[PDB]
């Protein structure tokens, strides 16, 4: 069977595993918006810079997609791989009001017909294997589920995790993650590799957040 993209996943997320409310993210954690967009853009070495070359992948689904405020869409110096049963490339560029600004995003987004699993053997493609360094799982719900299942949770590298507390009381949509010391029927268990120590934030509500990072356990 045509092996699989390895990839990480970035998420955000409260103690009860909210992550959004359906259409965007309830807090505002500017701290978290900043190391997102550097921890999925920067590539290894020294002075690399980010080009159709060489760069990241991001896959989202297309909510997340629509969820990307103007100034965000697409998730510059990225591969942006948009997940869609319907929605064609043209048709997600459509939505860009720059009209110059989306005729440049051309260059950077792809439309995906297919889910996670889809994504991950595209991105095997030699074209890709080159200019494509590392591959970034972003949400939303739906995605995230699909990345802790078989096959794609069998060459799940890592989950960059930003917990938030208190816990929100907006969030319908969910990222469930097995509890520390606990291995899912499935056989996926997580082991912290860090962990910051407990901030907050300058955005409205001060909300409470750390960097943790947690990979598979072998
Ligand atoms: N806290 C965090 O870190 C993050 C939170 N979010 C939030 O989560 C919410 C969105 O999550 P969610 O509702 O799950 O939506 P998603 O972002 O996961 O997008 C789901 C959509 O993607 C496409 N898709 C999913 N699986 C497949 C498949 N197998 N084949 C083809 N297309 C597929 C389909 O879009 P189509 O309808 O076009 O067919 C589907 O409706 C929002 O509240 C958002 O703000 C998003 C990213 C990160
Ligand atoms: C939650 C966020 C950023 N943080 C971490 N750690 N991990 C993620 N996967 N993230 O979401 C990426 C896709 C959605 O991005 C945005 C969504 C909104 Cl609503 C706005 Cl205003 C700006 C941006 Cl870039």
């Amino acid at each position: 069977r045509p092996p699989l993209r390895p990839f990480s996943v970035v998420v955000a997320s409260d103690e009860k595993g909210g992550i959004g409310d359906g259409g965007t993210i309830p807090w505002e954690i500017p701290e978290d918006m900043q190391y997102f967009r550097r921890v999925t853009t920067n590539l290894r070495g020294k002075n690399v810079k980010p080009s159709p070359s060489k760069r990241n992948a991001v896959v989202m689904g297309r909510k997340t997609w629509d969820s990307l405020p103007p100034k965000f869409r697409p998730l510059s110096n990225r591969l942006n791989v948009v997940l869609s049963r319907s929605a064609t490339k043209e048709q997600l560029l459509a939505g860009i009001p720059d009209p110059i600004k989306r005729a440049e995003a051309a260059n950077d987004v792809v439309a995906v017909n297919g889910g996670l699993e889809d994504a991950l053997r595209m991105l095997v493609s030699k074209e890709h294997t080159s200019s494509i360094e590392t591959v970034f799982c972003i949400g939303g719900g739906t995605i995230y589920k699909q990345a802790l299942c078989a096959p794609c949770v069998n060459v799940l590298q890592a989950i960059h995790r930003t917990v938030v507390r208190p816990a929100s009381n907006s969030c319908s949509v969910f990222f469930d993650i097995p509890a520390a010391g606990t291995k899912t029927p499935e056989g996926l268990e997580l082991v912290r590799e860090s962990i910051t120590d407990e901030r907050v934030s300058t955005g409205a509500g001060g909300k409470k957040y750390q960097f943790e990072k947690l990979v598979p356990r072998n």
